[PDB]
């Protein structure tokens, strides 16, 4: 009964076939709330699949999309075409980040921003200029500026019933690693994680632009192809293969995580993590129930072998109860309340 | 009688005390635009050198400073600084390029848009949707794109008389390189003309994060020190020196050059320009008068027997003549009152 538009990201279609995390989320909560009878517009990449408008600047996606080198480009013209239009929305819903904010200044509609980021000693700067808008953090160690407006704090979702249960584990154990090959997710700890318990180690994974030093150093030379095996960016069925047959995935970061999706798509899978507990890692496991929260690659080795014990159906049903699409658009539904009300 | 806004990029001081050649342009049209009774504002860096009112978003230039990792905060800190306060000027004057043409649509006071660069597969498509927006080139080969509403031609200027002039080069030959060590400069190109005239080279220039490999393949494994001298990056007085001191300046562009102010730089300490005739080249260097518009490196090598043969104070009077700052701030006055009037 709203008119809402999503301002995606342009890197991934929305939803994307295999790495993206905002444009997932974008794409789950697009959907459910034009199910929910809204007027939705979606601003995203022009082979993007909705059942809301789609308005496109670039008709694919950009990081793999041979033809363009200037993403900022395209970018300027997704935020001009939103503003543009203001007044054809009741509330623009923007996930792109601190390059929204001076627009939001000079149009009347009220804009709502879910930080899907890290704060970084520059970013704090253009946050702070514009604390009193309407930001929605997605877990609560990221609140590490409290003189920005938080209006809620709103965890993500994955649609769980698209993700294949699995009751137990390959018959010869592995362990898996699924995200970007980046030290902030620190797939280098994986693979020392895997060589002291003496489990093989299967990774999945993007490599771009910005981390191809460090995956030619500290990542590639270890490659074993028996013991330590990389399958290069993985679509939705490959990843749910990856995580489900591996005993745990290991989530060893070394960064302010904001929210971590593998995470919940590991465990709707049936299969705990063991991560180290930093950024949202503690808010998203429990503790020696769907996973283990360990501080060294030597808590969380030796927490590898109490991983058989965990029950794997806790697991899914874990992510149902706090991760569903349902809870997610209903409290963001709550944001879209208060943001047109508290005006 | 009017108040202006400079809006600067942020890479580069206003004025810049070595490399910069935008920021250069800003400097000599703000400081003019006061003496001229203007009520000026200049949105730069806050170690930039104005008589007009200075807005600063980061206190000091960014290129060469360690602690910024994300330019486009303080770039969109300083777009949305401007757009605020729109309603407090007359006219907008942007440098900043493209990123400023969705603000344009979402103001009242009318913007300027000063292109100072190439145009490129992915930007034609943000200026083709706005291209009804006023737009001034720095060069006629620069507009590559002619749907737009060009409002004028305003080529660029120097503060000739900063610049010594130069009556005879140095007692022992030499040629000049004088430029970002890009290969859209060809100072590879140069090294080739070296060799062939057997006449020295001594290069000055910046070399940035991304040219640096660029540098280290093609550029630096033929510096000898003595025949292939680069002075890594040279302040005002030394480029100077060394346009004067050389018989000629090689300009080997491999790229649509928006204008080239070497060129003019060059020309004004007295030292005619061997450049190949790309861009703005046939502009900006009068062939056979104060200079050599070329097409090979071979007709480049051709042109170094034929440049004692040139006028060197001749080179001066045609900067004074056609790149004056009294041409340009006169030009793009003009171009203030059109689009205060065309409204
Ligand atoms: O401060 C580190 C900085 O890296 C970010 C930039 O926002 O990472 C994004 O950009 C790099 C490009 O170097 C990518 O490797 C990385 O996948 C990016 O992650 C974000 O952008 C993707 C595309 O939209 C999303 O799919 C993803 O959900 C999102 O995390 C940030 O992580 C961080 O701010
Ligand atoms: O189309 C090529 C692309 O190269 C640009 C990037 O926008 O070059 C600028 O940035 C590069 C680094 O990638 C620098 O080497 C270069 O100095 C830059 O040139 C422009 O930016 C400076 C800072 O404002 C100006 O001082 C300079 O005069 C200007 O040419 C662009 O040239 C272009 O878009
Ligand atoms: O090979 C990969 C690697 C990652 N992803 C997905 O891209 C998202 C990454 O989100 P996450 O929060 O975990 O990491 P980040 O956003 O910080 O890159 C998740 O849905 C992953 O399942 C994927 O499909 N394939
Ligand atoms: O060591 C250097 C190298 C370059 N420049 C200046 O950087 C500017 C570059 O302007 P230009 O148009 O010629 O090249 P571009 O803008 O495309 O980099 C010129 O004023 C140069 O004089 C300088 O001062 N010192």
């Amino acid at each position: 009964h709203m008119r809402i538009a999503q301002v995606a990201p342009l890197w991934e279609r929305v939803p994307p076939p295999a790495y993206g995390g905002v444009e997932l989320v974008v794409s789950l909560l697009t959907e459910e709330l034009v199910k929910r009878g809204h007027e939705v517009t979606l601003f995203a990449s022009g082979d993007s699949m909705t059942q809301a408008k789609l308005v496109s600047t670039y008709p694919h996606a950009i990081r793999l999309d041979p033809n363009v080198q200037e993403y900022a480009v395209y970018e300027a013209l997704q935020l001009g075409e939103v503003f543009s239009r203001a007044n054809e929305f009741d509330v623009i819903h923007s996930h792109v980040g601190y390059t929204a904010l001076p627009y939001t200044s000079l149009v009347k509609t009220p804009v709502v921003h879910t930080l899907h980021g890290r704060f970084t000693a520059d970013n704090e700067r253009i946050f702070s200029q514009y604390r009193n808008q309407n930001y929605v953090s997605i877990s609560h160690s990221q609140r590490q500026l409290r003189e920005l407006n938080y209006i809620a704090t709103v965890y993500n979702a994955i649609a769980v019933e698209t993700h294949h249960f699995y009751p137990q584990p390959s018959d010869p154990p592995y362990l898996a690693f699924l995200g970007r090959l980046s030290p902030e997710k620190g797939p280098h700890h994986a693979i020392e994680i895997a060589k002291r318990v003496g489990i093989p180690l299967r990774m999945a994974g993007k490599v771009d632009r910005v981390d191809r030093d460090y995956f030619k150093e500290l990542i590639e030379p270890h490659i074993d192809g028996e013991f330590i095996q990389f399958i290069g960016e993985a679509d939705h069925p490959t990843k749910n293969a990856l995580l489900g047959g591996a005993i745990a995935m290991l989530f060893p970061i070394t960064w302010q995580e904001p929210f971590g999706l593998v995470m919940i798509e590991s465990m709707a899978a049936g299969t705990p993590v063991v991560a180290i507990a930093k950024g949202a890692a503690p808010e998203v496991i429990e503790h020696g129930k769907t996973g283990f929260l360990c501080h060294s690659v030597e808590d969380c080795v030796a927490a590898v072998a109490q991983v058989p014990q965990l029950d794997r159906m806790a697991c899914r049903d874990y992510v149902w109860q706090r991760f569903s699409v349902e809870r997610m658009v209903s409290e963001y539904e709550a944001v879209y309340d208060t943001v047109l009300a508290n005006t």
